[PDB]
């Protein structure tokens, strides 16, 4: 694309990041309210808020994939870039599918809520997040390839990539930890467990938001360096 | 006011009536869903929807009171009209107060829901409706006085006032019946009772919407007859 | 206004006239179908179609009144013109009011139809049409005044005004005849009468459409003559 | 098809489900309105609304058959899959035929309504629904075959298939019950019966909508598992 | 005042309550952010946010005192009411003074921040809150007197006063607890203590906001009962 | 005075302090601009800005003296307080006189500027400031007496008085230093000296503003302690 | 554009210049306050103020680019003008990108401040300013081309271009000097260095504001000469 | 516009004329004071006062152009009127531009005054005045056309036009004379010359104010004659 398109899309990206931050703060609020005064309708409303937060994350990842497609068409594809973009487009479609899945089981829970339904819903949130994680790893791999293909020497870019790789390994560890406590919850579901679990979900989402911030810094540095 | 103001406000009134009808249909839907699949979060969301329906009714009554003030300033006040308009302005303010009261106990229920809280909330809904009813009785008395002051001979107007008086007596009977079952619920609260009670509330609200339809026919006939 | 505004608004007027003609043809179709195979649901659907046809007429008269306001601001007001435009603006508001009245009793008939409701609805249609007629008489008087104020000597204009005065007297006669058979129906209501009456209504609407055609010829001739 | 096509079509599917839910809520509303104030024109309009709801269901089933064809072309046909898809394509054509039949007898009823015509129309609605049921049984058999062919071990998928088989047996029972009361109505047609019958139709349609929701959950789980 | 003034002022009160709730949620957010990533500039900005939250509480108490003066002029003063209103007006002025004091030492901290300055600022926040508490105790005493003076028998009012007396004793206990940990901090100041202390402050402010909610329920119930 | 008067006057005091701070910032700006690009019209305009800043300080000191008179009438006079208030009233009048003197020689400088006139004007600013200093010493002595007369044990008050005594000794030293460089300028006047001198003046005014801040903290602590 | 558009946009430009001047004065104030009383939260707030000042400069440059596009469309493009406007639009987009980059690392610093973060932030401010400088060089080249293309003989214009070229060479030298002290700071970061560095930044920003003033004089002279 | 708008705008015009007269008297005062006691800061302040006087003249000319647009829309445009109004709107925009130019070089002079800067500023005042003169010639041409288009026979109007044409030729001669002495000053700049020149400027501004008075008499006579 043209420099106007890239710049406009980065304005949309930074707008989406501000919106994502605002939503994360709100979600932390309602997480605290649920912790202090836990109840079944509080659990249902908290889960629905997590679904709307995840939908915002998915739109953020869509905008990032769009920007990357415009950037790569600017610089030119390469074998490893093209293979990573085909992996990215596949993961994007898989995410739209899991997003619809989550929204539909959310509506089932809202209509017919129960503790078993909350457990099933939390497990589906954890799977949705694991798909977001894989989306972020592929986007990070794309940015790694774009920088190595340019041979870009900016120390600010190298520093931001060291941050992005650290955040990625941290995100793998946090994902594994969340799947572990999810397998505990599935074994021993209880309201106290549902609360502790939703807390761990919100921590995982916060780490994903930090990952998306670092990703956006890498995109901004690349678009300035070309 | 001028014919443009009166006509514009009656366009706003008919718009508010269409919105009120739509909301009544929606409330009947969620009432059926609650009857078929009753649950605590369903009860909370149903009650909040009832609160938003009542807020639409209150805005309808505000627009009606505005139109009547423009109509009376068109024709001229009279002793009994002026005393009824002072009663109307008082009842309008009392309704704004009870509206805030209801919204605030609604937020308390949403935050900390329980069966006792549902009983208290249903009793407060029944008191809010009883205030709406008194607002409608005063508005009907105003229209009765306006027609008698004009000495209007239109058989369409006389017919519409016979409908309005029948609707008013019907609304008194329905209000008394709803207060009776509310006193039953307060004695013997149970989920099955909460469901039967919310059903009777929705029937009462439907009767109030019929009252507002008849009131709007009287206003339209008067504005044509002047 | 400017020549572009007047011309655009006359394009909207001729579009509304084509739509009005099309609606009149459709209404004649369903009138014939009702005559051949009369039934209660056919009566209800025919009446609702008459209400939508009347709504098209009302929009036509609104556009005509708009054009006249732009034309008079083009030429300049005069005492008799200003008094006729104040009469026109009043009649426009009265028509919007009666239009809402008709639509609301239409919804009452559709929801709770019966023969008595059909009689009352037909009488209200006849009153709505009588208000359309008064709107057209005032619009014709305005055009008569605009032409006399210009002192316009065009024989095409004089001919079109002789047509407009003949159409106006014809419309008065047809309105009186329709009120007469309406008083018959109200005295002796029957399905066969309801059918014959709806036929006479459709003839009256056809005469109103001829009136609107002549009015549009006068506006076009005036806008060319200025 | 490609992952983009499948994902797009599932977005269209979830859109169709939202539209179907909205239509089901509306249909329940008008069913209540008919129950409270039953009348011949109410019966005709209710039946026409049922026809538009069924047309939405048919479009839903078309989109499901399209998605399944793209999924099977993704995985590859097998003997039992190909035979079930030929059965599905036959049932799809049979449904388009019965849909046109229903729409045409609907137009006959609307044009020439009578109690006998209402009975005949309700019986044709019950036959149309029975064809929808057979379409759903074939779609469920196809999904059962697709999952068994993949050898998919996901416990979420097994649970969703246990839900789909339970919904299918429930839908068989409900279909039999509706044909039984239809044979009663045909024996003893009356307005009170026509109302009770239309109510049972709307309950049957609600069960079909639950079946389509579960079917969509199975498709989403399959598309994620491949 | 008049019913219009009272109703308007209660609309302003409920608006102030919504604003206060929103500010409390925001303050909980930044409290969590400070807990996770504590730092000197984070401490300064958190304290400034607490100062703006307290200023919102003070405006809430001003509006409550205004409403109470209009309510008492509606009912009439009495010896104990007049003495409590003079005590209320004194406490209102003392609060405006302490508000200015707090804002000025806040500006000193912002300009020349250090750990000692944070300790002094936290102690001054705790004194400001203790003054808010005394203002709320006097407002509760006024409402207790107004209800006893009316001799109001409404069980809803008695229930709300049992809530208000419980909230008042709870607020005394929380105030004492906060002064105790404040005396600890002054004895043993450390960044870990500053964080734990600011947490306890935010809990105390949350209890004050609950007190203001109960106070508003009492005012609304009284204004409906007169 | 009453608590309302004292509180209002302290709101006026804090407003005057905010205005004084803003003016001090502006004066530092124009001091930098004069330092960078010194010129005769810049010198004249800088001096006039210093005169308006001093007028703001004088209004601040008038408001402080008013507040102190209301506070002392609240607590009661004493021998040493009454003698200090007579000293304060004398210094207040002497300041109003020197303020008029300064404004008049300011107008002489503006009208007939020259280097000699700038020297004389700067020396008159330094004398005006020395009178402000004496006003502040008397105000501090009054507050010292009021606190000792109450026998007030608040450690916050003792701390603020240790700040006020340190600020007072600092202000004596700074005043002496400014008179010293003023005697240098008078001996060896030059534009470079005029600039360095105006810089030292602005530092002196900043120290006076710090003194007025501490004085206001003492007044606020006293008014809370009574 | 039309002369009305150009004149309006120059009113917007002069408004932006007044706002920029006011912001520059404010920034000099806080630079002095930081110099006198340096602290970590003071450093963070100073940097944030520099970011808001830079955002105002960027909006100024956007308005200048808009005006130039309207001016060139007024006079007509030429080969070198069109190539310079494409260079200008590229630099404009690059500036919007770097502006978002700076704002985001600003939020990182505000959230997680440390001395290393202040150094990194100062280096990013210096890069943002270097991009502003390149934007100004391209805008000056555009104005040089527009004047040479017009062949404008006004000695006032030639004088203003001699000022603009001198300011441009001065701005190159100042940019190089600031990058030099930035490389010193990066080698030997310390709070005393951070203060001296932020001072040099504020001097650089002041020189950019002088450049924007001269640029605006050239635009005004050109728009008068055409 | 309506007669109320025209009358209101003529009240605004006469208010602007009174303000302009008052400002002219003040400017003559400061011209005398500068003549008696000339000095650099006196020169700078005199020039700034001339800039504020010119801004008042520009607002006067804006109001005159507004009134003329309402008057011409009252009478109707004509070919020569429309071409003169397009010339007027162009000259109005050019004047807003030169007004901003003058204010900005005024701020440059105030900030960095010197004899060369005073010469350049006086020459820019003389160019600004020459643009005011062209604005007045176009306004006079418009009024000449409006009167000739009406064919107005009032001898009071003819007399006022003989005054306006004499004033216009006088204003051309005075403008030329002022440009001549401006070219002298530019050749031989000295303080004695700057004083004599500013005197001639103030005489020129007085002649422009006489022109604006005559213009206002023509507008008043026209508005009475229509």
């Amino acid at each position: 694309g043209s420099e106007e398109e890239i710049a406009k899309a980065l304005e949309e990206l930074v707008a989406s990041l501000a919106e994502l931050k605002r939503a994360t703060l709100k979600l932390l609020v309602i997480t605290e309210e649920l912790k202090k005064n836990p109840s079944e309708s509080a659990l249902v409303s908290h889960n629905k808020a997590i679904v709307e937060h995840n939908a915002i994350i998915v739109e953020n990842n869509r905008i990032i994939a769009a920007v990357l497609e415009l950037i790569v068409r600017a610089v030119g594809m390469t074998d490893e870039i093209l293979l990573a973009l085909l992996e990215l487009k596949a993961s994007t479609a898989r995410l739209k599918v899991a997003t619809a899945l989550l929204r539909m089981i959310t509506e089932e829970l809202k209509k017919n809520p129960s503790e078993d339904a909350l457990v099933e819903h939390n497990r589906a949130i954890v799977n949705h997040n694991a798909i977001i994680v894989e989306n972020n790893r592929i986007i990070a791999a794309v940015l790694e390839l774009i920088v190595r293909a340019l041979n870009l020497t900016d120390e600010e870019v190298r520093k931001a990539l060291e941050e992005l790789k650290a955040s990625t390994a941290e995100l793998k560890r946090a994902t594994a930890s969340l799947r572990a406590i999810t397998e505990e919850l599935k074994k021993n579901p209880s309201e106290d467990a549902l609360v502790e679990h939703n807390r761990a979900i919100v921590e995982h989402n916060a780490i994903i938001v930090e990952n998306n911030r670092i990703i956006a810094l890498v995109l901004l540095l690349i678009v300035l360096a070309i």
